[PDB]
């Protein structure tokens, strides 16, 4: 809630040293480097603020100028923001700090210059990043070393001013000795670090910044700062030799599918192996039989269905992801090595299978050549509507908004974040007397022929929406909203914690659907003020991933992070990916028992990674009480297979839960237990070891 405030600016420049030995921190201790191009603090000037703070503590305050982020030296920002603290720092697109000590919200700066305010013109709490300018981080050459320096820190010979030495691992920083020895650091320790930028020794560059802090048994702590996501094209992807990769982003329309593996199995060879996989099972069929047809020299394979035992077919294979998890291991690689070239369709999708897939063959992606590819519109921002309220005889509620009543004479698109809005919302529409149909996951699409047969027709969808056609779009309305799984992790059980949650579109995601209008004639999109965030978000599909490594006891997140990092493919949230990994380490910590691996395969149960979790605390699943409207009902969801026992008075320890199981005991007066396994003990401490500095 609070708002960041500005206390201290630490001015610095260059300051070229032989030894940096004697700038270390190092607490509790007493008694060569190499050169780096340190940092020197020239001045130190203290924000004036006025108790006024209270306001901040509060919210922003009085008549304060706005600033431009350059208006600085170059300088280190400290800042608090209620009970935390933590940096900034300036650069040359103005200033950079991390979401989890700025929230997104403007800087209040009391300096030589009166009361200030720097704008967040970026935020990504994902990435944890926040933008008061435009982001100008370096890329970090593996193996360098590289420090982060804070200028209050006391390093080992009493002044003030310190650095923690790095060295540049993958998709980390490990924390190093001055002389490059590995280095420990209680994460308590480093409370208040982040925020501050990362330099590269040789340069003095930023290369990063500070944000998570992982300590494991008996590793160097390291620091985690994320990670950087990077037609007559076919000529480069040839050239290609196993172990190398390519991303390719390619237009709506060019038929990345279609003529770019087949260009590349002509220049190649109609008898080599070309494999490519997307995400859906239709998709991978219906493109399987255009190209099928419109190509007749090319032989075309299609697997979506059983795992077709030694196959060699010849020509393009279309397949699912979800057709190769079926796999063991060394099943999958040795039918992965026999294509010559694997293509990764719409690898923005990240689903569990893709996910998993991506993380599996990267394990030996030394043998493959891997590449992933992916008129006016009026816009205008509707109100959102009291609800109950009137709002007059040329506005009507559409979703939740405010919607001049005229576009009803129109051909519409409602995007609604629920199957129940979307419901409700034809419903009434159509009781007010209009010619209204809906759409939500699992619908057949040719339901809606009937509504859009006659015009005006609107038609109320989620994103399930977007393989569907609808006819003469005019006019789309947009709540900005979607609705998926999430999750939570902590270190208390349960660690793992899932449900639905309502939550903000992709920027991706609202363009796709502004783009279903403007598309042969102009179109109008009205659409709320919600904010639409940077990355989908992908790790309750991650999560979900784990499943396709129990039997092979591979960590499917770890594989999916040292993928990530080679490949530069999703966006990390460093503290949730770290989480996860060690949650996975506790799922392959011992071989899932053969009745729970069965089990999980033929229950309709919805999350069967919650059975095979909760194993290592209980083998009795447990049948919790429905809930409906936020109250606890006496309805049960019984699932198949399952020789449930009632909650009742009896709480299981279950290290995975769902969102309206942890509802169910909280409103019952209930507890939820302890660990009661050494190995679900020492997960939790681990979780604990993983923090936002």
């Amino acid at each position: 809630r609070h708002i960041p405030v500005v206390t201290d600016i630490y001015s610095i420049e260059d300051h070229r040293l032989e030894d940096t030995t004697h700038l270390q921190y190092a607490p509790n201790a007493i008694k060569g480097s190499g050169p780096a191009v340190c940092k020197k603090v020239t001045e130190h000037e203290k924000c004036t603020t006025s108790i006024m703070l209270t306001a901040f503590f509060g919210v922003m305050p009085r008549g304060t100028t706005p600033r431009a982020p350059v208006r600085f030296p170059t300088s280190l920002l400290k800042i608090r923001r209620g009970l935390e603290t933590g940096w900034a720092y300036t650069h040359q697109g103005g200033i950079s700090s991390v979401d989890h000590v700025t929230c997104g919200k403007d800087l209040l700066v009391c300096d030589t210059m009166g009361r200030t305010r720097v704008v967040c013109q970026s935020n990504n709490k994902m990435t944890d990043e926040s933008e008061y300018g435009v982001k100008t981080d370096s890329g970090c050459p593996e193996g360098a070393r590289c420090y982060v320096f804070n200028p209050e820190a006391v390093n080992i010979s009493g002044t003030k001013g310190a650095m923690v030495h790095l060295q540049k691992t993958g998709g980390e920083f490990t924390c190093v000795t001055a002389s490059g020895t590995p280095a420990f650091f209680d994460l308590k320790n480093l409370k208040g670090w982040a925020g501050l930028p990362i330099f590269e020794a040789s340069s003095g560059r930023v290369v990063g910044r500070v944000k998570v802090g992982k300590n494991e048994d008996s590793k160097p702590t390291k620091l985690m700062s994320g990670i950087q996501t990077v037609t007559e094209m076919v000529k480069k992807i040839t050239t290609m030799n196993r172990g190398e990769f390519r991303q390719i982003t390619l237009a709506t329309g060019a038929g990345k599918t279609t003529e770019l593996p087949r260009s590349v199995i002509e220049e190649i060879g109609r008898h080599k192996r070309v494999l490519v996989l997307i995400p859906l099972r239709a998709a991978a069929e219906s493109v399987y039989q255009y190209m099928r047809q419109k190509h007749p020299s090319i032989a075309f394979n299609l697997r979506i269905g059983e795992m077709k035992e030694g196959d060699m077919a010849t020509g393009i294979t279309y397949a699912s992801y979800g057709y190769f998890c079926q796999m063991p291991q060394p099943k999958l690689r040795a039918a992965m090595v026999e294509y010559s070239f694997i293509f990764l369709d719409e690898y923005h999708c990240a689903t569990p299978e893709q996910l998993a897939i991506m993380g599996k063959i990267h394990r030996f992606s030394e043998n493959l050549r891997v590449v992933a590819m992916t008129h006016p519109i009026e816009e205008f921002i509707a109100p959102e509507v009291m609800k109950g309220e009137d709002l007059g005889s040329e506005y009507l509620d559409i979703a939740g908004l405010k919607i001049p009543v005229e576009e009803m004479k129109s051909n519409m698109l409602v995007f609604v974040p629920t199957r129940n809005m979307a419901v409700e919302t034809a419903k009434k529409l159509k009781a007010k007397g209009y010619n209204s149909g809906y759409y939500y996951s699992g619908e057949d699409p040719s339901n809606l022929r009937v509504v859009t047969s006659q015009s005006p027709y609107v038609v109320v969808a989620t994103n399930a929406i977007e393989g569907v056609t609808l006819p003469d779009l005019d006019v789309v309305v947009d709540t900005g909203l979607k609705c998926e799984k999430r999750i939570r992790l902590s270190s208390k059980m349960p660690f793992i914690v899932t449900g639905l949650k309502r939550m903000a579109v992709t920027i991706g995601e609202q363009a796709q659907r502004r783009g279903r209008v403007g598309r042969v004639k102009p179109g109008r999109y009205y659409r709320s003020q919600e904010t639409p965030v940077g990355s989908k978000d992908y790790h309750y599909d991650l999560l979900q991933a784990q499943r396709y490594g129990i039997e092979d006891g591979i960590n499917i997140t770890k594989s999916f992070r040292e993928m990530n990092y080679d490949w530069s493919l999703y966006e990390e949230d460093s503290l949730m990916i770290t989480q996860l990994e060690i949650l996975n380490n506790l799922l392959i910590s011992e071989e899932l028992p053969m009745a729970v691996k069965n089990i999980m395969a033929r229950t309709d149960h919805p999350e069967p990674i919650q059975l095979a979790y909760n194993s290592y605390e209980t083998q009795v699943p447990v049948l919790f009480p429905k809930i409906r409207n936020g109250e606890v009902t006496d309805s049960y969801d019984n699932y198949t297979f399952l020789n449930a026992r009632k909650l009742g008075d009896d709480v299981p320890p279950y290290v995975y839960a769902t969102e309206d199981e942890d509802l169910a005991v909280e409103l019952l007066g209930l507890d939820w237990p302890d660990p009661g396994n050494q190995g679900t003990v020492e997960a939790g401490r681990a979780l604990k070891q993983v923090v936002g500095l």
